[PDB]
């Protein structure tokens, strides 16, 4: 077994590098953003992902920088970072292994000529909206929620957001690039070509998420924006004037036995108007969500649901009254 040790950099707190020995590295992923591998700490035993991109001598890396200031239990976390080397620099982001993605277990689902367990769709899609509700606090837009950067560790039904290589923080008047994010998750505003969008982008991400746990399959598909449009528009109807400036019955879109609360979080997510969509700390509040606030709700493995009420002033600052419903009373 080959090990290699390195000095890293702890990613939270101040700036005091250390020797980091890690083992058993063996490449999990390969794309557009790099390469991540996957390795065990020797000291710790812990298995870690390690994402290598290609670090630009002129300026400093934009994920770096913000994943460097975030903590919270449904984002990855960073546990150190460092460089590495023909003749390129390569930054190294050392995060905690999380072994699945909504993609994959979805995709089981799919496969399988069946849907996943609405208990799971709850957990998995508060947990995401709670991340959200986090970075957005800080004026960070994601700008690519899409099912595989939702990791899942199956046996916790933890849920944790990864991949900020597309990640910014969004300050009104500045204008911002319309060819972020995926195709079947992009908001119509992002179709349109909008460079003055907002952080609720990812809401309407998140909500074709939702719909698409539901449904077994993607809601708006389409290889162009075009068609994209036209798979939006036979759903939510035709945009008005006002909505177009700005940037079908619901319950026939989904199968009979759909719970209603997730047909209605559905309609207040995948909206035209930008700010008529829900925050992500309104939705965490909403009905469809309501079972896993009940103080007897297990998973169906038995064990108990994550930490889900650990809410921070900061994860509240946008609303701090919604407390009254988000921490429940056994809570
Ligand atoms: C294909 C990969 C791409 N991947 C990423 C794309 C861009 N930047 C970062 C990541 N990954 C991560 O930040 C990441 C952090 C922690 N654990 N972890 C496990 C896996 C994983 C990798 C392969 C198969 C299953 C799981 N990926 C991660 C997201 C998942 O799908």
């Amino acid at each position: 077994s080959k090990v290699t040790t390195v000095v890293a950099t702890p990613g939270q707190g101040p700036d005091r590098p250390q020797e980091v020995s890690y083992t058993d590295t063996k490449v999990i992923g390969n794309g557009s953003f790099g390469v991540v591998y996957q390795a065990k700490l020797c000291d710790s035993g812990e298995l870690v992902a390690i994402k290598k991109v290609l670090q630009d001598k002129r300026f400093k890396n934009r994920e770096l920088q913000i994943m460097r200031k975030l903590d919270h239990c449904n984002i990855v976390r960073l546990r150190y970072f460092f460089y590495s080397s023909k003749d390129e620099v390569y930054l190294n982001l050392v995060l905690d292994y999380v072994p699945e993605t909504v993609y994959r277990v979805a995709r089981h689902y799919s496969r399988a000529k069946q849907t996943l367990p609405v208990i799971y769709v709850k957990l998995y899609m508060y947990q995401l909206f709670r991340s959200l509700a986090y970075i957005h606090s800080f004026g960070i837009c994601h700008r690519d929620i899409k099912p595989q950067n939702l990791l899942l560790d199956p046996d916790t039904a933890v849920l944790k957001l990864c991949d900020f290589g597309s990640a910014k923080q969004l300050v009104r008047g500045e204008p911002n690039v319309s060819y972020i994010c995926s195709r079947y998750y992009r908001a119509p505003e992002l179709i349109f070509g909008a460079t003055d969008y907002t952080s609720s982008i990812d809401v309407w991400s998140a909500g074709c998420v939702l719909a698409e746990l539901l449904l077994g399959q993607p809601i708006f598909p389409g290889d162009s924006g075009v068609d994209q449009l036209v798979e939006i528009i036979k759903v939510l109807g035709t945009p008005t004037r006002e909505q177009i400036r700005e940037m079908h019955p619901w319950t026939k879109v989904f199968r009979p036995r759909t719970p209603p609360e997730a047909i209605a979080l559905c309609s207040r997510l995948l909206e035209y108007t930008p700010t008529a969509r829900l925050t992500p700390l309104e939705a965490c509040a909403h009905s469809f969500f309501d079972e896993l606030r009940d103080p007897n709700v297990k998973l169906p493995n038995g064990r108990d649901t994550p930490a889900l009420f650990n809410f921070t002033t900061q994860e509240l600052s946008s609303n701090p009254p919604l407390a009254t419903i988000l921490i429940p009373p056994h809570a």
